[PDB]
């Protein structure tokens, strides 16, 4: 088996459980792949350029996590798949010496859902963009709460409703797509957030594997609550499908990944 190197670009990166689940998949499928992949965390300085680093490191593929998703989009040579409607890339693959961007966040989040008719997304990053693109495609009504007018343009061409002031409205899915959990705080004032949770079907946090303040409040109020661990596994599985050049379907990497984690 000839080797191929992969990684995940992140800042911070240490929390990621991607190396674990991609590597279990590389070890399991080397025989079918006919090459051994090895996967490594990469803390990337803000001032770095993703394609340079990808090229400089000689990777065959990578994941991208915060705060680099929208930037990864700008520096691919090609963009393929639903990533074209996200303005964001979480997945890179070298194909005929082009750097190719995919986005598996959208689909990963969607498969992770255990009948929601409308959605409040908090935040404006690459994750929020993919999720709004996804839940629109599926015919939920989507509102987005942001701090700024950054990335409104994009949510508006999607036909989301955009807000800086928390809307006075019930939502089935309240989604935390801000980086607030990373900093260990709520993304919204507690009372405002209490209002939504009382009237909501699900509080969902993209952060995985600890009881975030957003999740903890939901839990206190008896609102159903889910973190991102399921989304992690689906999006990784779909990422591994692409790293395998679509030889291994995502349902098979999914099985290996869920199990290990």
């Amino acid at each position: 088996m000839k080797l191929k190197s992969f990684g995940v670009f992140g800042n911070p990166i240490k929390h990621s459980k991607s190396p674990l689940i991609h590597n279990a998949c590389f070890l399991t499928f080397q025989k079918e792949l006919r090459f051994l992949g090895h996967y490594h965390p990469i803390l990337l300085p803000l001032e770095s350029h993703i394609k340079s680093e990808f090229l400089h490191l000689g990777l065959s593929g990578a994941n991208v996590t915060l705060p680099f998703k929208e930037r990864a989009f700008q520096v691919c040579d090609k963009i393929k798949g639903i990533a074209l409607e996200c303005g964001a890339v979480n997945t890179l693959v070298l194909e005929n010496d082009e750097l190719v961007g995919y986005n598996t966040d959208a689909l990963g989040f969607y498969l992770s859902l255990k009948n929601y008719q409308n959605a409040l997304i908090l935040g404006a990053g690459g994750s929020a963009k993919a999720l709004a693109c996804e839940l629109k495609k599926q015919g939920l009504q989507v509102s987005v709460l942001n701090r700024s007018s950054r990335g409104l343009d994009f949510f508006q061409r999607l036909g989301c409703d955009c807000f800086m002031e928390p809307p006075k409205s019930a939502f089935d899915l309240i989604i935390n797509a801000t980086s607030a959990s990373l900093h260990n705080e709520l993304p919204l004032n507690k009372e405002v957030l209490k209002g939504y949770f009382k009237e909501g079907k699900l509080a969902y946090d993209l952060a995985y594997g600890f009881l975030t303040p957003f999740l903890s409040l939901a839990k206190e109020l008896k609102t159903p609550f889910q973190d991102g661990k399921d989304m992690l596994i689906y999006k990784a599985a779909l990422s591994f499908e692409k790293f395998s050049a679509s030889q291994i379907p995502y349902s098979k990497a999914f099985e290996v990944m869920r199990s290990v984690f």
